[PDB]
């Protein structure tokens, strides 16, 4: 029966204070990045340590708050590291032959790093990930050439349908295939122990008072915390676990209602082999709301384009470093980029749909003019023209009636678009078009519709995807054409009273 | 009348051979990146020079093909550079006060860099971009806190509705607002002349035989080509223009049918001030197909996650460096990341929808088993259960009938999902659930449907978004449940004949 248990307790005999000389493992030092990178894989590591200027103090931190930004790696996640190490170690092992197939269960970042490295190094790749993870990860993977298999999100790691189970079943059916097994592989936390912690230590010049990291496989926090407990004994290690996962200690903290959560990449229903919970000094629970709030905040305030787990981490950090005082510094790990989450926590519609943003929370911060009917804009019914009308003729019409723009509406009363006087003239002067040509040749095709009873805020959101907003009867009937500028002119006029 | 013409010829008096001492402009040297970055903006520049190993030789290049990967910048595009420079110069100018509003017309990358820098440095930001650009750019921008206005893509730069026009109209209506004007600003090509070209020169140790870049505002190719013609006179400069734009020389090359194209960020209906076409040694036309092909190829082969303009560039480069021979090297500029294009050229559905991929081109590379009806899988009609059934009871049923899994179908014949024997047992042993509990507590909710007449390839694509594929009558009737593994077992059996 070959399925190796991912939650198997660690056989590692490391304990704080064992001389490094005693370690069986193969260790690699970070190497200086060259002038010319010979391949893309060398762009992994040497990530920037960027300071958190605003978010720290907004919450009243007396300390220095640092972020190790790992989304600057080639694959765009902290997983690219282990992804390299694993494969490289698997080549020195002689276990991984050229042309072999690599199969991995993953949150999907590890999958990205691996499929990438495969694309470069000529390995076939098969990634198994939960149904929960974002479609962006899928798009990137399929672009890298990796075959993709999905597993239910409700599956237990014990059950055959889980990503671990499906990975193994695939290994057993496929020749020359290996499972690099990020949960049990020593290469994973060794990646962080050898490089990431060396980096964090060098960048901080040895002075470090706290570290905070979200816990996945547990490789990051483990690998870091071991080298930290060795080289920086004073440093406290703080873990972040989502509600619904079991990772945190003590167990009391795990008692909760939801078994599912929206944050991708962190937390599990089992304790992975590579996770050493003994090196973690304190655990904190984060939830989905805290996560996305603080992620959005990282973006808007610090200008770090990063994913949700990062939000969980920082949300925890501002609570955890409160005990710190001036002169101390706290490093926080930011795992991956916004690239994965584009249609999820980055999109307001999804945030509403999943109920993290209440419409109230939005509306309170919004201006006076936000809740107002569009009718109050002073719209004027525009002249309409047929698509089959002739250009110069339309100019004659627009000038003769004194109109600057017209919606082009079909014979059937279907609005096809817009033509503007300006674009017409400019197009003519240039000889791009003739006075005898169809007006369709110059029509701006794209627009959006609204009721006279819609809120101006609605208009705002629309005006972010379109230039023209046609207020329409519930028709061939256009009560008005509203652009962004017109809304401006409205508000600015309402200003010159006070 | 304040609208400054973007296509205004350059007032720059530089000509090759003027001593740099004579230059009026303020020049900045690239600075060594610190241990701790004090803010994120310091992550701009020092981009990697990564070699192209496969794509070069596949097309028979005898030369060394290098890529300057600019998507590693903080905002994820080459625009972050000018975005910094512009703002920084605007602060030394004393023109930009704290709290001022910055308004920019843009392809959207410049907008991202600018809005980012605004988020960091406390400037209000308003970005005007065409309706054509991708919604991802919008999502990122809105996340950074920038207000967004869109303009028709058919608008001429002369007409008031163009992004340039709308930008200016906004400057004129808004107090404390400035237009940094990437088309006319010297800060833009000076950014590349001062840093990017210094970088390219250092990384290549002075030996460079060719440079290829796509042309936007023209800042990149200009700024680079000037310092190149000064410091590396032998180097040929090659520009890339999309079909439908006017940028290329001589004019004969521009004669074309389409006025529109899908590639974002490059090409224009006018020649920007900052573009110096005299330093460009030869021009090449690229189109949409070449672009997306080669972009996808960059990803799949070289593992560079990058956008379309990059594809145009490389597609040109493999044609242009053919004249080169062994021992020479050619640098190619890769502007931005895949982040922007996720739902466009990265998604196969969009590639089909826009007709760049013909279904034939796909099907030819696909295996023997690709065109086969799903019926040929040997499906077995599964036992169905009600959502209201009890857990232990379902176990009794599944074991008693020898079935391992059942679709959970509603009383109304609506399929709600799946329960598997394994997940049931594992859940019970763990005490997560009781024998008396509703089966709904453990249902895998997500699946997809197919006809018995569907192609196995269809099944493949589906099996990338879902674990379960339920083949269904056109109903309460499930002819079978197909997972990825089952398709594997099918094919692998069809293998053991030969
Ligand atoms: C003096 C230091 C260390 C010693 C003596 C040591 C020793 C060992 C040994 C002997 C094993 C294999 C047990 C077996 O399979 O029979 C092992 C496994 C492992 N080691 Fe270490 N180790 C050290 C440090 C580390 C560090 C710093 C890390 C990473 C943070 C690490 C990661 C692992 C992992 C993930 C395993 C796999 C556990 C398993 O296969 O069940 N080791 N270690
Ligand atoms: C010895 C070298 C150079 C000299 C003497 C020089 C001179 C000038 C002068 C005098 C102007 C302003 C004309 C006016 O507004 O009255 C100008 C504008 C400008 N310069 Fe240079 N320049 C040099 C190099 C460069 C380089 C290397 C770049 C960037 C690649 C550059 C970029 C620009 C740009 C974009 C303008 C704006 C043109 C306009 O406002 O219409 N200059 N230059
Ligand atoms: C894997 C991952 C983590 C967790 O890192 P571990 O080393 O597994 O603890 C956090 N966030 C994201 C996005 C991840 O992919
Ligand atoms: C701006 C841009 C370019 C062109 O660079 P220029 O310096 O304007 O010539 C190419 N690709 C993308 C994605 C861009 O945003």
């Amino acid at each position: 029966p070959l399925w190796i248990r991912p939650d198997a307790p660690s056989r590692c005999t490391w304990q704080l204070g064992r001389p490094a000389s005693e370690s069986p493992h193969h260790h690699t030092a970070p190497a200086k990045s060259p002038k010319i990178l010979p391949d893309i894989l060398k762009k992994i590591g040497d990530t920037p340590m960027v300071r958190i200027n605003k978010i720290g103090k907004k919450f009243g931190l007396k300390c220095e708050l640092l972020a190790k930004c790992e989304f600057f790696n080639a694959g765009g996640s902290v997983k690219d590291r282990i992804s390299l190490r694993m494969i490289e170690d698997a080549e020195r092992d002689g276990t991984l032959k050229p042309g072999d197939t690599i199969i991995e269960p993953t949150s999907g970042n590890t999958g990205i790093g691996l499929a990438l490295a495969a694309a470069v190094r000529g390995y076939r790749c098969i990634i198994v990930m939960p149904e929960k993870m974002s479609s962006e990860k899928v798009d990137v993977l399929r672009a890298l050439g990796a075959e993709i298999v999905r597993t239910p999100t409700n599956a237990r790691f014990d059950s055959p349908e889980s990503h671990v189970g499906v990975a193994w079943r695939l290994k057993n059916e496929i020749p020359n295939s290996h499972i690099l097994d990020q949960y049990r592989n020593a290469s994973n936390p060794l990646a962080h122990y050898d490089t990431t912690a060396d980096e964090i230590l060098q960048q901080c010049d040895g002075k470090l008072d706290m570290l905070v990291a979200s816990v996945g496989t547990g490789g990051t926090i483990t690998g870091i915390a071991r080298k930290l407990k060795e080289k920086c004994p004073g440093c406290r290690i703080i873990g972040v676990d989502p509600e619904g996962s079991i990772l945190a200690e003590p167990e009391e903290l795990n008692q909760t209602e939801q078994t599912t959560y929206e944050v991708e990449g962190i937390g599990y229903d089992f304790i992975p082999t590579v996770l050493d919970r003994t090196v973690v000094d304190k655990w904190f629970k984060s939830n989905d709301e805290e996560a996305f709030t603080f992620a959005r905040m990282l973006i808007a305030q610090e200008g770090l384009l990063c994913g949700g787990s990062a939000g969980s981490t920082v949300a925890v950090a501002v609570k955890a470093a409160q005990e710190l005082q001036e002169g101390q510094r706290c490093v926080v790990i930011l795992p991956d980029s916004v690239r994965n989450y584009m249609t999820k926590f980055l999109s307001d519609r999804w945030m509403l749909q999943k109920g993290f943003l209440k419409e109230e929370d939005l509306t309170e911060k919004k201006p006076w003019w936000w809740h107002l009917r569009v009718q109050e804009l002073g719209l004027s019914a525009p002249l309409t023209v047929l698509p089959t009308i002739t250009c110069g003729h339309t100019i004659e019409i627009l000038r003769e009636k004194g109109f600057d723009q017209a919606p082009v509406v079909d014979e059937a009363g279907v609005i096809l678009g817009m033509v503007t006087l300006g674009n017409m003239l400019s197009s003519l002067l240039a000889g791009k078009v003739q006075p005898s040509d169809q007006v369709g040749k110059v029509i701006y095709k794209q627009f959006k519709q609204i009721r006279l009873t819609d809120t101006l805020g609605r208009l705002s959101h629309i005006l972010e995807m379109d230039h023209f907003a046609l207020v329409v009867h519930e028709r061939q009937m256009v009560f008005g054409v509203v652009t962004a500028i017109d809304l401006l002119n409205f508000v600015a006029a309402q200003e010159r009273d006070q």
